[PDB]
């Protein structure tokens, strides 16, 4: 979900740098299984950004693995509901692929299921 907003971090070019400085890399998982909102979007590349930051700093990607998987396990998930519920949805809202950064619009959901 991380390569479709904020391209000028360059996540991808960095991940690359990081890696030609040591144990084998990992990029990219595939989040196609995930769509989100905007805010979301930004938000998880926002965190990823900060995340790689620290690992540049100290030249180490050991963790990486572990980042993408909690992503896909927990926080992914988290991002999903906070598009679909209140205070943030409103009758619709767009969620974008994470793969192909392709954007539907699609209903929110009943306060039933967000509590
Ligand atoms: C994010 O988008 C991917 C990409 O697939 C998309 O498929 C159409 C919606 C097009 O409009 C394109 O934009 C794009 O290529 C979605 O992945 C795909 O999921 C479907 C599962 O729904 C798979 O389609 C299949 O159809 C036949 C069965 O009839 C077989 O291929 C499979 O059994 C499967 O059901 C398709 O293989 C898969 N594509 C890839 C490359 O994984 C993805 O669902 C979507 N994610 C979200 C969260 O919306």
């Amino acid at each position: 979900c991380v390569f479709c907003r904020l391209p000028a971090h360059d996540l991808s070019g960095r991940l690359a740098r990081l890696c030609s400085q040591q144990k084998e890399c990992g990029a990219s998982p595939d989040f196609s299984a995930f769509a989100l909102d905007e805010v979301s979007m930004n938000k998880v590349t926002e965190k990823t950004h900060r995340v790689l930051r620290v690992m540049e700093i100290k030249e180490a990607v050991s963790s990486l693995p572990s980042y993408w998987s909690w992503l896909r396990k927990t926080k992914l998930p988290e991002y999903t509901r906070e598009a679909l519920c209140p205070p943030a949805c409103r009758g619709s809202t767009t969620l974008y692929n994470c793969s192909t950064c392709k954007g539907t619009e699609v209903s929110c959901w009943p306060r039933k299921r967000c509590f």
